[PDB]
């Protein structure tokens, strides 16, 4: 039974409960456990089972998810999350497949993981979103990164449209770089695809902090007339210590429960940097530390004046391209093609099983024309093969060197272990 979690249901730059459409505030905090290569607390019932309570204690309906592992079972958990009225958003990626902001790809590896998330988890009501990158351009330095997370967001969309599952909404999570922020929150706006909701990891107010002092004022306005939800992905500030979460007073007061649906405070464990509000001790008990008392009492009092979704009821163009500052192409790569790169493992005269990519990747590069795996975000110019996994890609370069030399004698020009000859190639997609 979801009896107590309806679906939520976005119309406009707002949720709503799509059952009695009263507006729907978030009022969260991040819940992920990490090891001293994920864990993932939702496949795990003595976890969860154990922290619902305190969640309960705390006030707050929604978790923030980083990571679960989709081949376990959840039932449980988000059963148990639901009972209590709690809902989850989940980021799609993990820190070992993710966009890399430093080298970035949109591809079938990716996308499966992407995939493999929302067909573990749609079948849950209490499901609020996913998001489908978390701060991938993060500086001025890396803003080429963000077309890639632009295609995540369309395919999530795309693939979620064409299953049966509910078309649960797919947004974006990024940081508070001061040269950036604006630019990135008109990208993931523009064109024609669009980010479902929008979250900012938000450490703008420190301590007994104002909202003008703060800069909450300035984001608000910013924000105002924004056409998606947006909230605060993160919150917590943890400067002065313990938190006071005064910042929730001015979250969910009037001027702001106008323009931002809440936010999500980060986080709930304790890992050895000063951001949890309970610690598990070595006989795997709760420990409540000094901040769990003052955000149980800030959610408390926070009584966000929204609007029904009946009265409610009642294209933006991209930032331009300028070196050093903005360097997204509005042009995206294309939708992963799993069948025409899984036909490269079949027809591929060399292969290579999963350092190594950096030096092969040079030295095939020198002597073939690797531009059909190369992808630019800056200049929109995506190769034929650039959707392909990062050992898809070699192969082919290793086996266009291949069939270059012409020696037709199944050895394979690279000497490494993991390069072998596909007899597969040879049996005449
Ligand atoms: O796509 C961008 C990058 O993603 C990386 O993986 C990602 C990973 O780094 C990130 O870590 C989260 C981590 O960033 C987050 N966190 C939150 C904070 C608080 O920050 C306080 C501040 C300090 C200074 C200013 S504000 N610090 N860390 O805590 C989460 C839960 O513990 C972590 O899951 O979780 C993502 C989702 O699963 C992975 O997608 C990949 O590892 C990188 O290669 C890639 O470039
Ligand atoms: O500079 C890059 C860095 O920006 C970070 O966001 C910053 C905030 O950290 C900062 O926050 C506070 C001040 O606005 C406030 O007046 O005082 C407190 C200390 O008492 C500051 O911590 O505000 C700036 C400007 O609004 C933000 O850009 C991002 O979180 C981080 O991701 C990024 O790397």
């Amino acid at each position: 039974s979801f009896e107590k979690t309806p679906a939520i249901k976005i119309v406009g730059n707002k949720f709503f409960d799509s059952e009695s459409g009263e507006q729907f505030f978030i009022k969260g905090i991040a819940y992920q456990l990490q090891r001293s290569s994920y864990i993932d607390a939702l496949a795990d019932p003595k976890i969860c089972l154990r922290d619902i309570p305190f969640l309960k204690m705390l006030g707050v309906n929604t978790l923030r998810v980083y990571a679960i592992d989709p081949t376990k079972s959840h039932d449980i958990c988000m059963e148990a999350l639901s009972a209590e009225g709690m809902y989850v958003l989940l980021d799609l990626s993990e820190p070992d497949i993710s966009i890399n902001r430093e080298n970035p790809s949109w591809d079938v590896h990716i996308f499966e993981r992407y995939k493999s998330v929302i067909d573990a988890m749609s079948s849950f009501p209490n499901l609020l979103g996913y998001f489908a990158g978390n701060e991938v351009t993060n500086d001025h330095t890396n803003t080429f990164a963000s077309p890639f997370v632009k295609a995540a967001i369309r395919d999530a969309k795309e693939y979620i449209s064409h299953s049966n599952h509910r078309k649960i909404p797919v947004g974006y999570s990024t940081n508070d770089d001061a040269m950036t922020r604006d630019n990135l929150a008109r990208y993931f706006v523009c064109g024609d695809v669009k980010a479902d909701f929008y979250g900012i990891n938000m450490y703008e107010w420190c301590g007994y902090s104002t909202y003008g002092t703060s800069g909450y004022r300035e984001r608000t306005k910013e924000f105002e007339g924004y056409p998606i939800p947006v909230f605060f992905s993160e919150f917590g500030c943890n400067l002065v210590r313990p938190r006071p979460f005064t910042e929730v007073s001015a979250l969910y007061g009037n001027k702001m429960s106008s323009v931002w649906s809440g936010g999500l405070a980060y986080m709930y464990f304790e890992e050895e940097n000063e951001y949890g509000v309970v610690k598990i001790n070595d006989n795997d008990g709760v420990d409540i530390l000094p901040d769990f008392k003052n955000l149980k009492k800030e959610f408390a009092k926070a009584d966000p004046k929204g609007i029904t979704e009946e009265e409610y009821l009642t294209s933006v163009e991209c930032p331009h391209i300028a070196v050093g500052v903005w360097e997204a192409n509005e042009k995206l790569p294309e939708t992963p093609d799993r069948s025409k790169c899984a036909c490269l493992d079949e027809i591929l005269p060399c292969e290579i099983v999963p350092g190594k990519y950096e030096e092969y990747f040079s030295y095939l590069c020198s002597k073939v024309d690797c531009s059909d795996i190369l992808a630019n975000g800056k200049t929109g110019e995506y190769g034929e093969f650039s959707d392909c996994s990062v050992e898809q890609k070699l192969s082919l370069q290793l086996s266009k060197l291949y069939c270059k030399i012409g020696a037709n004698d199944r050895h394979c020009p690279l000497n490494d272990k993991n390069v072998y000859f596909n007899l597969e190639s040879l049996q005449p997609c």
